[PDB]
């Protein structure tokens, strides 16, 4: 059979990081980057004002190509939230669940809380504290002209993950959670991640990636993906 993996990026990011997944993903998997509105692909797209309008466009992109067969999703960090929120959203209209769901560099959804509001921080001031949080790669300010049409994306996604408000389900997943993990990650606290397990009646599993910080996922995206394909593999074969 064939499967569809949908990939959601993190905060500031696009649907291209996901691109280079198709060099390692299973041959069976059909990869389906979801581009949030105002980046990437869909630049022209005006940027969400809330999780609830962002899960809502996002669900527009997944029905896209979404025809009822076995489907994953995957998410990073602000991706990782979306995903939570997307695939019992994708529940409420109605389709089938998912095989598998990944969060990657995610804190749980009911602890999924910011010690600090930064995007009401001047633009500058925003800026100097996420490069000083890991929470993007320090090369971004060497080029002002990158940073300028940069920050109001970036700015926009920590607001939607910050004035994220958790509530209670109407349902528990019923498929495996995995979660990854970079040990150096400052901004996901790793006892937390015992958090996870209620949101779904099947096994959570951790994996840990050794001196890794945030962004594992990009510069170790062979492994991540390595196990993207075990976990599928995996379900091929005892569902």
């Amino acid at each position: 059979s064939n499967i569809s993996l949908y990939c959601l990026p993190y905060s500031g990011g696009s649907a291209a990081m996901y691109y280079k997944w198709r060099s390692v993903l299973s041959d069976n998997i059909t990869l389906r980057p979801l581009e949030p509105a105002g980046r990437g692909t869909r630049i022209r797209q005006p940027l969400c004002l809330t999780m609830v309008d962002a899960v809502a466009d996002l669900y527009q992109q997944f029905v896209k190509h979404y025809t009822g067969g076995d489907y994953a999703i995957f998410g990073h960090s602000l991706g990782g939230i979306m995903a939570f929120e997307l695939v019992h959203y994708i529940l409420d209209h109605g389709h089938d669940m998912p095989c598998a769901l990944f969060f990657s560099g995610c804190r749980p959804p009911d602890r999924a809380s910011h010690e600090v509001i930064l995007h009401t921080l001047p633009d500058q001031a925003f800026m100097e504290e996420i490069v000083k949080l890991g929470g993007t790669p320090v090369d971004v300010f060497r080029n002002k002209e990158l940073m300028t049409i940069f920050t109001p994306i970036i700015k926009n996604d920590y607001r939607l993950y910050e004035q994220y408000v958790f509530q209670a389900k109407a349902r528990t997943l019923t498929c495996p959670i995995v979660l990854f993990h970079g040990d150096a990650d400052n901004l996901v606290m790793q006892d937390e991640l015992l958090a996870w397990e209620k949101f779904t009646t099947r096994k959570t599993r951790t994996i840990i990636f050794p001196a890794a910080d945030h962004f594992f996922v990009d510069k170790h995206f062979e492994q991540v993906v390595g196990y993207v394909n075990q976990t599928i593999e995996s379900l091929e074969i005892v569902g």
